[PDB]
């Protein structure tokens, strides 16, 4: 399998651009950024709202947990490559501790409003607007030959008063190389696409479009974990109970995917449930025919069938956000 767009980005580019294992970090001074208050936790890091002793300007301090230096250089190179793009968190500095040798990345500051309290107040228009903004971010990184691989509400900081948005945490992101076989243990369980669950290793940028699709579904239907599985095998069962099992067979047969006996039996056979059956008094104010058409074109088992970030931005559903942006 090969991406349908931006497939040759790293083929035309000098190895310097994507060879991150050869990156030589030019650390700065941890003696220049002060911690103010923890704002986020994580399996690979801790986030802190900090201040820049110099400019006096606020900032975000990310302290990385202990991991192989390969994963640290990867996140750094990608952030350097993406700096400047629309709605991409901007990396400002890189520092480390002298004794512990603990790495720390310095980022622009963004208030960030907890999604479990924000999303419920979003209006029909707000949703169209913020998703459109996230798509600018994804089309940009895909155009630069990079997959984020961890798209979820937690990695999208939103300053709802300034209506500003940023895609964050590029700790699992990777460079896309046609035909390469990547690790399927990326992203958070609820946003993992079928390809990661059936073990299709040569996946591409379309993986991020499935994750986005799960996010979108969660918002219009007012049901955060839209696909709520307790483990990976259970995650695929949940997906198959909504999209139907016939579509999964086509997918499996097309890419000649095995699918072990346990997960297969575990999945069984299910008919497809039309999107409208998920509508209820709590979410009918957000479920329009256009929203349904858009979501439908995102959540497709076959990664090659999904809309690209660029096609998504032009969908009629964002019709007013575009006109407002134009003038």
């Amino acid at each position: 399998s090969k991406a349908r767009v931006y497939a040759d980005v790293n083929v035309l580019r000098p190895k310097e651009y994507w060879d991150y294992e050869a990156l030589t970090v030019q650390w700065g001074e941890q003696d220049d950024y002060e911690v103010v208050r923890k704002v986020g936790r994580g399996k690979y890091s801790e986030v802190f709202e900090g201040i820049n002793v110099n400019n006096n300007e606020k900032c975000i301090i990310k302290i990385l947990k202990p991991v192989k230096k390969k994963k640290i250089k990867r996140e750094i190179k990608i952030l350097q490559n993406l700096c400047g793009g629309p709605n991409i968190v901007k990396l400002l500095d890189i520092v480390r501790d002298q004794h512990s040798k603990t790495p720390s990345l310095i980022f622009e500051y963004v208030n960030n409003t907890d999604f479990k309290v924000l999303y419920p107040t979003l209006t029909d228009y707000d949703i169209r607007y913020y998703i459109y903004e996230l798509l600018k971010a994804l089309d940009y990184c895909h155009s630069q030959g990079i997959m984020h691989r961890d798209v979820k509400p937690h990695n999208v900081m939103i300053d709802h008063e300034l209506r500003k948005l940023r895609l964050i945490d590029w700790g699992l992101a990777e460079f896309y190389h046609p035909g390469k076989e990547y690790n399927v243990r990326v992203a958070s369980r609820y946003f993992k696409g079928p390809e990661l669950l059936v073990d299709l290793q040569d996946y591409d940028y379309s993986l991020d479009m499935w994750s986005l699709g799960c996010m979108f579904a969660g918002m219009i239907f007012r049901k955060e974990p839209f696909f709520y599985g307790h483990d990976n095998h259970d995650q695929l069962v949940k997906i198959a109970k909504v999209l139907g099992t016939d579509g999964l067979n086509v997918y499996l047969n097309k890419y000649r995917i095995e699918l072990d006996p346990q997960l297969e039996a575990l999945v069984g056979r299910h008919s497809r449930k039309p999107w409208l059956k998920f509508m209820n008094a709590d979410n009918q104010h957000l479920v329009s025919p256009e929203a349904i058409d858009f979501l439908d074109k995102l959540l497709r088992y076959d990664h090659q069938e999904r809309l690209t970030a660029l096609e998504a931005m032009t969908h009629p559903y964002f019709q007013q956000v575009r006109a407002a942006e134009n003038s």
